[PDB]
Parts: structure tokens; sequence; C-alpha cells
């Protein structure tokens, strides 16, 4: 047992496991488009230059999670990074639409690991999520549905 | 149903509209006292330039909850404003005390909007409610009391 | 009766406080107008930035009616602020033409208001409304005509 | 009973009192443990400067809860501040490592101010511990904790 | 015995240490009046302002008997800090009036641990309380004396 | 087949993707690294902040062949990334050995890769290897070599 554990249960750790491999996951989504939109008979460099920010701010999200599984005592354990669902997209409209799709499952998952921790009664790590994780989840499906609406108005 | 509505409820919609309607009636009620002490016969101009930057600030309020609703995927509903209780006030000490009474039942809605949110296990409603409105309304019922309390020890 | 008053009637006083409630109502449309741009399916912000604006102007040409009233000594009575007409609007040529009528019916208002000042012979209230009211009123039909006409050829 | 006063609770004023108490105990603590190292025959001028900083920052914590019950309508009930437990220390490694000890007994008392503020349904209290305290006890705990693994490596 | 201990007497070192808690206990009387000032029925902030800077050179007179006993080679014996004697003030003037009891039981036994060092014929003891705490006792109590005479003839 | 494609040859194009999947297990094995010398109980963090600069670096090789898969006109295909081998080391020298064994691996299979373009006759796949990769690993690995050199001399 770590000299620094104090109201920290097992079960919330290996949820924010869990929460790791995900942003994870989504750093590489968002990579393998930036370079769709990059070939030459796509040739949208304003598309590549978005997502690849994109990817460059969820390994952000990835490392904070990682720091915070030290601070409190726990033990970080990797797996592996699947390989994304999709080769090629049809469009610009279409990378929108399921980049929309993939920050609602992101927020989802945010949801029941809050839960976990007011169950445990641990108030550090609920206010770890809502000050960080929760706000910026609203922000960036508010911003991605807009663009989808702009670009269906212009076929 | 909207592209980014997630986790909100129609319970909870409703009481944001509620909110956005004594935010607009409290600042047209600092409206009103502003142009009293503004008289010929009343001639009090430090009162006067205190309660017009009270009729801004609740504005503001009013439209932070807005920007809430339509983050969220709900939809407003604007109701009618109604006029204050008070045409013409006593002294400068008896507007300052309905104006206490006014923050505290303004402060008295935002925590039962704070107990549905919690009910219907919304995060981002509850910390959007904490790291905004309730500090506030702790700092300025403070700041109104200690007026008070001046005002009566001049008589 | 006060002692700054002079040349100054009661059918004039009670004209101003309609006036006042007129610039409160318009003030109001605006705001229901800028957050209707600013929702997801619609996602104009050019529009909702444009109506924000107007609706500060139009506070601003109240409260410069309240204090012309306790400037020559009168008393200022406030009435209940309507909810608009329309919640949501068809699109962005739809809003701009109802904004074209709505100018319309304050400067029709504010002639009126000139009218009486010159029936009842109190050169300052005329000159007041000359060199505020009126000229901008011409500036913003014109101007809100225009764009009624980019906004049709544009289909 | 105050003017200012709402929401709040006689046995979460209580526990208020107890927390400044202890607040004020362990700025004293620093304070014996920053003199033990300026002694002639010990001599450790970066551990004297070290605690005396400590000493400095927890009366900063207590005046910040002295402060909050009087803006919320409470009144401050000042009891003795006891001896610490150690004349001297054998070495800087069995300082810090109870210096840790008192950081872990000081984060579980706000733990269980937190529990109570949360059975009497009050928002405020709640969100000014998980904004100040809760955080910079995790920071402490987790910075002490590796001063004390670099101190045995030295022996 | 230390290795830096000379003409340095048993008994001297013993009425340093009295001197040290007699410091520690006007420093907490001082922070005491400043939040008695900031309650809401009080609400005198020019007074809050002032006994809290009081409180924080009392603090820095009794660090300066500390630096002093490890210098001269003698032992720090901490004491427990008493409560004060009074909860609440009756005003403003009742304040400074107990403050002005205070400093002159502050002076009196400063001048019995000058006549104890004279009479065990120490030197570097004599000058180190002259320089540094005679003169600001003097300066102390005559700004005292006249705000106690202001006070009085505002009733 | 695409409009820019020249001189380019099948097996040359699955060769560069083999060599993305290899920089992309490395970025992340630096990741694992940097966050074991950030625990408590092992506390280095000259080797923390050094592993991570190192991951960062490793991501810009990866970004820098999937650039020049699309400037030659060929295809992107992402696999899965694997887990690291190793869970927790054992010392700062057991962590510099294996980044060593690990640049090695990667230095050996640029040599296939350039022995590969010179069998096809590809002149822009050769000099591209050379002026970017082939000197930047003789590089980096003469300067882990005289780290496991420094740390076994301090046992």
């Amino acid at each position: 047992t770590s000299q620094v554990r104090q109201n920290y249960h097992q079960d919330s750790e290996a949820a924010i496991n869990r929460q790791i491999n995900l942003e994870l996951y989504a750093s590489y989504v968002y990579l393998s488009m930036s370079y769709y939109f990059d070939r030459d008979d796509v040739a949208l460099k304003n598309f590549a230059k978005y997502f690849l920010h994109q990817s460059h701010e969820e390994r952000e999200h990835a490392e904070k999670l990682m720091k915070l599984q030290n601070q409190r005592g726990g033990r970080i354990f990797l797996q592996d990074i699947k390989k994304p669902d999709c080769d090629d997209w049809e469009s610009g409209l279409n990378a929108m639409e399921c980049a929309l799709h993939l920050e609602k499952n992101v927020n989802q998952s945010l949801l029941e690991l809050h839960k976990l921790a007011t169950d445990k009664n641990d108030p550090h790590l609920c206010d770890f999520i809502e000050t960080h994780y929760l706000n910026e989840q609203v922000k960036a499906i508010k911003e991605l549905g807009d663009h989808v609406t702009n670009l269906r108005k212009m076929g």
C-alpha cells in the first residue's frame, strides 16, 4: 500500500485506466482523419489542419489522467490501442458527423465515472472531472454540431 | 430532438426558463431605483450611480443562462416582465433594505434549482450553478447587509 | 409642483412615458433574435452578434428619455414589458424584414410626439427629438432596407 | 438571528470552528520545526527555510475560514492552541515523516466536513471546500511523500 | 553544553521563553479583534484592517526572540497559547482601550527582563532589548493613547 | 492510380507502413517510462522529464513518414499499437539500457528499408532516409550509450 493513498477505492482506480485508453484511441482517430484530407485527390487543407490540432489536445487529456493516477497512489496499466474503424471518408461532412458520434461516446463514459465516484464518497475525484472534463465536452459537441449544420446547407 | 442533446431532462429545462425571467425582473427593479435618486428633490448621486451598475450586471446573468440553454440543446421561452412593486422610495435606507430582500429571493430560487439537478443526476448543470451563481449571491448579500448597518447608525 | 418645472405640460409628460415603454419592448425583441441564430440547427453567428448590439443600443435610448423626464421635473411611471410576438424565425431574411417593420413603428410614434410638443409650444422638447431621435431612425431604416435587398438576391 | 443568514445550520457552524483551531495548531508545529534546524548543532538551513514558509501558509488557511464564518452569518469562537508533541527531532527525515502524518490528519478532517455539508444540503459550503481545501491537500501529501523517498535513499 | 555558549546564564534563558509566549498571545488577541469588526452588524473595515496588521507585526517580534535564543546557545521551550479574555467588544472605543491595556503589560515585562540582564552582567542581552523592543513600545503606547482621545470626543 | 505517382513501387509502399507502426510503438514506450519515474516511491523527476520529450519527438518522426506517403501517391494503412513489454522498471539504469535496445531495433529496420529502395532504383526515397533518419539514430545511440556508462560508475 502506498504512503500517499487515502480515501481511494480499487474500483475507482480501475475505471481511470479505462478512460486513459479511450482518450488515446481518440487521439489516433483524429490523426487518421488529418492525413485523409492531405491526399492529392481530396486536398482540403483547412480540415487537415483542424483535425491535427484535435489530435494533440486529446493526448493532453490522457496525460492529465495519468498524472492524477500517480498523485492519488494508484498504478497505471496500459493496454493496446485499436486501429480506427474507417480507412477513408466520403467527404468533409461525413468526417464531421463521425467526429460528433465520437465526442458523445467520450462524454457518456465520463458520466458513469462521476456516478461511481459519488457512490464511493470521493470528493476529490468528483471535482476533478467537473472542473476539467465535463465542461469542454459540452463546448466541443456544441461546436461540432454547428459545423454539421453549415456543411449540409452547402450540399 | 436536437443533435447535441444528452443527459438533459425536460424538467430541468423548464426551470432554467423561470430563472431567466427572474433575472430580467431584477435588472428592471434596479433601473427604477437608479432614477429615483436622480430626481431634483432626492438628489443622491452616489446611490444613482450604484444601482445603475447593479442593473447592468443582472442582465449579464440572464444572458449567461440563455447561452447555456442553447448549448445543452434546449429551447428558450420568454415571458412578460412585470413592473416593480414600489414607485418611489422613502429614503436611501429603505432602498438598500428592499434590495436585500430581493437578493435573498434570487438566492433562494437557485437552491431549489440545484436540488433539482442533483435529483436528476446532471453533473454539468450542478457545477455551472456552483461555479457561477452561488458564490456571487453570498458576496452580494454580505455587502448589502453592511450598508444597511452603516445607514442605520447615521439615522 | 417641482421647483424646476417650467413650460412643461401634463400631456407631454404622459407621452414621454409611452415612448420609454416602447424602447424597452424593442430592446427585448432584439434579444430574442440574437439567441435564435445562436442555436445549433441555425448557427449563423454574424446575425447573432448583430442583433445583440442592437439590443444594447435600444436601452441607451430609453435611459436617455428617463434622464430627460427628471431633468424637466416630471415623474416616471413604468409598466410591464410584453413578450415578443414570434418565438422562432423562418430564416435570416424573415428576421431582417420584421426588424424593419419594428423600426418604422418606432419612427412613426416619434412623429406624433413632435406634433404634440409643437402644439403645446415647447421648444426644448422639439429640439431634443430632432437632435437625437429622428436622425437615427432614418439612418437605421436605410441600413436595414438594403440588407433586405441583398438577402433576396441570394435566395 | 443575523440578517444575512440563510440555509445555514447550527451543526455546520460548530464544525467550521473546529477546523479553524486545527489549522492554527499546524501553523505552530511548523514554527517549532523551523527553529530546530536553525540550531548550532543541527544547522540545516534549507529545512529551516522550508518549514517557515509552511507555517505562514497554514495561517492564511485559517484566516480564510474565519472570513467565511462571518460572510455566512456565523460567530467565531476561539479556543486554546496546544503545544506540539515533540520538542526536538532526530534528523531531517524524522521531521518530513511527521509532517506527512500531520497533513493526513488535516485532510481526513476536511472529508468529514464535506460529508456533513452534503447531508444538510448546503451547496455553497461544499463548493468552498472542493475549490480551496481538497486540491492542495492532495498536492501537499504528494510532495512530502517523495521527499521521504529521497531522504531514505541517502541514509 | 553548546559550543557557542558564553556569558549566558540559566535564569536569563528561562525569561526569554516567557517573553516568547507573551508575544504569541498578543498576536492572537489582535486576530480576534480583526474579525469582530468584520461582522455584518459591526462592519467597521478601517478597524478590521488596522488590527490585522498589528497581528502580523507581533509575530515578527516573537520570531526575533527565537532567533536570539539559538544564536546565544539556548534551547526553546514552547507552551500553550491561551484563548483571549473577551469574545466580543462593545464598540471601537472599547477595543482601542483594551489594546492599550495590553501594550502596557508587554512593556512592563520587558523592563523586568532588562533588570535581570543587568544584574547578571550580560551586555549583549541589554543592548538587544534597548535597540529593538523598548523604543517601539513607547511609540505604540503614544499612538494608541491619542486614538482613545479622538474616539471619546466623537462620543 | 494516382495522378502524382511516378517511379514508386508497391513493395516500397508497404515497407513505409511498417515503419510508421514502429515509430508509434516507440512513442508509447517512452510514455510508459515517463510515468514510472513520476511515482511516489520512485520520484526521479530528471528521468521523468527526459523520457517525456523523447515521446514527443518519436511522434514527429511518424508524422513525417505519413506526409511522405501522401506526397508520393501512396495510401496509409494503420494497424494496432501493442502495449509495451514491461510494466515497471528496476531502476534508472535498467530503463536507459532498454531504451538503448530499442533505438538499435529502430536503426536496424531503417537499414533494410534503404537496401530495398536501392534495389528498386528509387533515388528520392534513399535521400529522404539518409537526410532525415539515419543521422539521428547514430547521435541518439551515442548519447544513450554514455548515460549507461555514467550510471554504472555510480552503482
